[PDB]
């Protein structure tokens, strides 16, 4: 049953001329879709429609080629081709009976424009503190009118397109905010200086937009009421409130955030430094001056926390991004009181990783159909159920094999899931024990919860933890019709890395002063005063261990032969990770690899130590001047973080005797998770999702094709244009 | 007319079943188009077809979703949608009586596969030394059969798609090379170890591909004969020749490069460390051993150097890429001995900078239409002539106005080009005067050369150099019909950067210990022993200056508040620019910005000094713990590299008086190049390309729409496929 305290959550609300069925709102967020992947765009929001979110929005949407985000992908609404492709989504959000917003964006010099080549305009000439090579032109007054018309234009085309909501997107430090904020705005004419100068641009723009589609579409704005930068940018209690005050008659809805563009990690809080509701203290302050509907994200996945912020008159509605990617159905689950079925977004930000890399599609570590709803046509809550009696053994119940079973059992199969560990989760279990990552548990937590639930519903199906590792004999004699090995990967023992692809001589972590991140993480093996983490890994492992050990008070140097924490730049984690390693006085030696380990001693080298000029030096002979900077650093205990390898020992074995599966009634064995290859957690979890959804194809071991959304020669993006080559002569 | 030494160059050559008209052929290279931009692909290759090149290739072309390079773009030949889409270009190469090649690609784990999410295979389990989180699974021997299949399936569809040439791509360290090359191959079986095993993989592959389309299609290999690593990886005189030996019977033509993946710069040599023919030593060794046609890139632009390398039997053919982007017509310009009309690629590698960021189109610093041949139908050698007697004043003869001149005059306009510099070229004049960048002059060299010849043909046109800078009133009373201001930008003088967008306290390069990048390059200002360069810019200025000063024997520390030479990463400049800064004992202080300059001394700070824990702290205070890292360093002379700004003074003047333009018979004034806003040279040059082409539209100052290559809803990529959502249930 729905706990009736949550009723509050299903009460409509008025937003201008528009009505939100309920409180659950998907704010604008990218997905790797834009106007360019109209399949993928429609499907992924429409399931959240069907899932019962109230309003769904496109990601930030460009009003004009002089705000082009390439290499990133944004959405666009430049022409009637765009109004085509975005309408696919509106119709589709419509048929389920919520609303379609579209987020009107121009971002000035934050748009590098690498496709459109055009020149970006701003309040003042600057160069982006994010695309640092990309400068704007200073708008004169005629530039102020032409760009504003831009939005108008774009607001019209938004209505043709079928949007029920339009925004003047003023967050993450894009145009309207750049005017407002003195950081950017060095104008001394009437658009600058006085608080009502600064906000004229936006104030104007808002009005123009209202005038434009005001009577058919609610105009909302998003606004970044505090920059969390302090004095010198927007402060909520300085410019923030006041601005709210000056706008309020224009807005149908506020949509609130804090942060800029360069470290929007602060909006999209890592669970590694932010909890739920993080934003609230600055969220709150907006109701205390607005007389209008106010929502404001903050990784709100808990309906308890949801009701708090409404019954305490801190928001009116619930703004979500990530959590809607995790679980497009999270509302109808809350409406249906199905509390345990809710897939909790972990704050891992892989989802922001893809978009932030420039091009690839979003993927997600809980929701493996995210990105997969058009092109693979996987629905997150409906599954093809089997038309046989077939059964599956799954070895190992980590991300990979646990999704494996989740999906299969949801598919109706008969499954036996076994692992040698005592609990569901494979290596997530240590991972979540690293400082900060405690909310990454959630990913086995949800699995443990559903397999348990799935077992009462399949009667043959079986969970078995605490088992004796399986052998290939147990396996061939097991009686599953099919077998999924999902046995994992371990840190490399031997200094094997991405640079050399061979072992570091004198690396081996059976020796007393030499650790893996398993041994550091198990907590048994003893750890010397002086530590050196030898790092070949660009993702979280290294920094994190660093944090751990430092906080346990060792003296810490990371030797890095790769750019440390590079991945993290992309999950929005990097700022606060660095500041953090600073704070704990963690020493970083970059651009530095290692050539032999000895007790208490390792030989390290700068990777740009070779010679700058390349000569044909004949065979047997380096064609640079050789690298002469190697030097010997000591350590109590060395922690290798060099690479990882697949544990495919059993699968080696099962493969070797693949000749006996046929007598054993085994129709196939498939490899998945880290055991095929070391992958993201997300990607681990997909490979399970896949073999499952695909257990019935010829070779499940390999994916079947998926829709591709790429252009067909002889078809005009533009309606009724010439596809043909056409030179201007 | 054609110096007859050069006829050699137009002598046809046999390649298996296929005939090359002449010895000018464009090897495989990326443009940012692949399968996804078939207008673009077709056109950009067709005009090189029209221009006389004999065989044109697609860029690296994917055989299968488990080699996807997203977020990079490569081509695809995965199904019918692809065959259609690649067809357009083969049809279009064909109409000019040239060949169409397609380079068949598998990458193994250098394919991050972020679109497809699939798992890539190799000879051995590794993690790419490039895409460091992306690992492959190790082929069993069925794996070995499956992958080769792929090549075959792909090579048939190659044929359906209308290609004349099919490669087995083995360069830059992709799959084939990954077997052959022990750095990757750790197999102990019949695929591994001996030389005969290591080539097995390629060897079979080539076979089956020949068996597959051998009859209709030239089978090419591209092969990396030395990795330019030394022993341990491939050496020419070790396995290189020996490999060529083994293969020689299958291969209709060698295509030789040197280098790996993670630093392929060495193949695509920067003119800042490679001169023309740089590859030869290792290129020539191939002939020694081969009985087949051999070509081998080395940025050949010079027909002399061209005919050196054939007569010396070092090559049989001429392979370019870059020069082919530079001048699609280069050969019909050799052929027509119109040597002064050939646009020499300067080896700035900006072209490879877009592909390498991953997603954007290529663009080029000498050729403004590259990329621009489909979606804006600009042809590199054909201009829409003017239908009036209008005249243009252009103020400033730099990349941007000089390109503006060159195109306008080519379009029949009467132009008068004024610049207070002595020589055509604006800032590139200094910039070519940096260590290594001597080959960048070519980019003015070529326009001085065409404006001088255009004058002769357009008799009232005029060039005037060494003039008094124009004033607002000169311009008004100048009588041009329209005016182009192309006045430039300058390094910023007061410590204005992209991190505060404010000037630093105590920077001013009127003081005798503080210099700008112009002052430095001029060689006038005296510079003291110890130097700090305070860098905000992520391109070549800083490092270059460092290079020069150091080699002037000052003592050198780079302070950088951004990541130094980030761009150069993407030009493939970075490694050798590092080892160079290394060899010259140049000091690097990164993640360090500055808050105060005094005479002899500056106050710098760690950008990760602030605290990690963000609390709401009320207005007017920092919400992190404040930064306590500030500390003073000394210098004799300080070099500001902190940003740049637009010289827009004249323009702010002419527009204040826009009122009096009509009185003065001025229909408009348009602003371009750095003066509108600070941009690469490429871009600055494009801006001038653009206002020319478009001198006759509404508002020149703003570009017209170009065709876009995005999918239109309801049209399937797949022939006869379903565009509509369809979930699997
Ligand atoms: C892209 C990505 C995937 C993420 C997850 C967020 C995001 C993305 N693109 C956005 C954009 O187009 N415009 C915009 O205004 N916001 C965009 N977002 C951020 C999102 O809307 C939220 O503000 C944050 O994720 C924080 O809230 P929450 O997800 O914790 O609920
Ligand atoms: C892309 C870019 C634009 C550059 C010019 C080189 C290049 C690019 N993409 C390639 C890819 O598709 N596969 C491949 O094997 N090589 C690729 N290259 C290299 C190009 O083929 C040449 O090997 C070098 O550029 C040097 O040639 P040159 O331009 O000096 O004549
Ligand atoms: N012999 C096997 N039998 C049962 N479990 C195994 C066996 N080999 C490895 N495991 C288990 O496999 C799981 C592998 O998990 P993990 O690293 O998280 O891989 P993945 O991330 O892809 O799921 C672990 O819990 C480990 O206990
Ligand atoms: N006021 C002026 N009158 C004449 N020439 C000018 C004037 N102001 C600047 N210039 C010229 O403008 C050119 C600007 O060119 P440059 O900085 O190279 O711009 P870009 O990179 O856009 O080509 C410089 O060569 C300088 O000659
Ligand atoms: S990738 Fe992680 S943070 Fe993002 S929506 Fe998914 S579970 Fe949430
Ligand atoms: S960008 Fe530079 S290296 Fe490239 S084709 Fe153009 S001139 Fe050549």
């Amino acid at each position: 049953a729905r706990d009736p305290k949550h009723d509050i959550l299903f009460e409509p609300i008025q937003i201008g001329p528009k009505t939100l069925r309920n409180r659950f709102y998907q704010v604008p967020h990218c997905i790797g879709a834009g106007s360019d992947k109209p399949g993928f765009q429609s499907a992924h929001r429409s399931v959240k429609a069907e899932g019962g979110w109230a309003a769904l929005n496109t990601e930030y949407c460009s009003i004009n080629p002089e705000s082009d985000d390439t290499h990133r992908l944004s959405a666009r609404i430049w022409d009637e081709g765009d109004v085509r492709n975005l309408k696919a989504m509106t119709d589709e959000v419509h048929k389920y009976g919520a609303l379609a917003g579209v987020e009107l964006w121009y971002g000035g010099a934050h748009a590098p424009n690498m496709e459109s080549r055009a020149t970006p305009r701003g309040p003042s000439q600057y160069a982006s503190e994010f695309e640092t090579l990309s400068y704007c032109k200073e708008m004169d007054l005629s530039d102020i009118a032409q760009v504003q018309q831009f939005y108008v234009d774009a607001a019209k085309r938004s209505r043709d397109a079928g949007f029920d909501i339009v925004y003047v997107y003023g967050a993450h430090s894009y145009l309207p905010l750049q005017f407002l904020n003195p950081y950017y705005n060095k104008r001394t004419d009437k658009y600058g200086g006085s608080l009502e100068n600064r906000a004229r641009f936006w104030l104007e723009t808002l009005e123009k937009v209202k005038h434009a589609v005001g009577s058919d579409c609610a105009i909302a704005t998003r606004f970044g009421v505090d920059t969390v930068y302090g004095p010198g940018q927007i402060e909520a209690e300085v410019d923030g409130q006041k601005f709210v005050e000056m706008a309020d008659s224009l807005v149908d809805m506020w949509d609130i955030t804090i942060g800029d563009i360069a470290e929007w990690g602060e909006d999209a809080g890592p669970s590694r430094f932010y909890q739920q509701g993080h934003t609230i203290p600055w969220v709150k302050l907006v109701k205390q001056v607005s007389k209008k509907p106010v929502l404001g994200v903050g990784r709100y996945t808990d309906p308890e926390k949801m009701i708090e912020i409404v019954t305490k008159g801190y928001a009116d509605i619930i703004g979500c991004a990530r959590p809607s990617i995790a679980d497009p159905f999270l509302p109808q689950k809350v409406e249906q009181g199905r509390y345990d079925d809710i897939r909790v977004c972990i704050g891992c930000n892989v989802c922001i990783s893809r978009w932030e890399i420039g091009g690839p599609p979003m993927i997600c570590t809980q929701n493996a159909t995210a990105g997969e709803e058009y092109r693979r046509g996987w629905h997150p809550e409906k599954f093809r159920q089997t038309k046989n009696k077939d059964s599956v053994l799954i070895v190992g119940a980590g991300p990979s094999g646990s999704e494996a079973a989740r999906v299969l059992m949801e598919s109706g199969y008969t499954v036996h899931l076994t692992d040698t560990a005592e609990k569901i989760g494979g290596h997530l279990n240590q991972v979540a024990a690293l400082p900060g990552l405690g909310e990454w548990s959630y990913h086995r937590d949800y699995r443990e919860t559903q397999i348990t639930k799935l077992l009462k519903k399949n009667k043959e199906s079986q969970l078995a933890l605490g088992q004796k590792p399986m052998t290939a004999d147990d396996v061939l004699q097991y009686g599953a019709d099919k077998v999924i090995i999902a046995t994992g990967a371990r840190w490399n023992t031997d200094g094997t890395n991405c640079l050399t692809h061979d072992p570091i001589p004198g690396a081996d972590a059976s020796l007393p002063d030499q650790l893996t991140p398993e041994q550091v993480m198990d907590g048994k093996k003893k750890i010397g005063k002086r530590v050196v983490i030898l790092n070949a890994d660009t993702y979280f492992m290294a920094p994190s261990l660093a944090e751990k050990l430092a906080t346990a008070g060792h003296e810490v140097t990371i030797v890095s032969g790769v750019h440390l924490a590079n991945y993290m730049h992309f999950t929005l984690e990097y700022p606060n990770m660095m500041r953090r390693l600073h704070e704990l006085h963690v020493e970083e030696l970059g651009d530095h690899f290692c050539s032999r380990i000895e007790p208490g001693r390792m030989e390290i080298y700068n990777i740009w130590g070779d010679g700058s000029k390349r000569t044909y030096r004949g065979p047997g002979v380096s064609p640079r001047d050789a690298n002469t900077s190697h030097r010997w650093i000591e350590f109590d205990s060395l922690v290798l973080v060099t690479g990882r390898h697949s544990e495919c020992t059993l699968w080696n074995e099962l493969k070797a005797r693949e000749s006996e599966w046929a007598e054993n009634d085994i129709k196939g064995i498939y490899l998945i998770g880290d055991a095929e290859a070391p992958r993201l957690i997300a990607d681990a979890t997909f490979t399970g999702h896949r073999v499952a959804r695909e257990i019935e194809e010829a070779n499940p071991q390999i994916a079947i094709p998926y829709k591709r959304e790429t252009i067909a020669w002889g078809t005009p993006h533009m309606p009724g244009g010439n596809f043909k080559i056409e030179y201007k002569v």
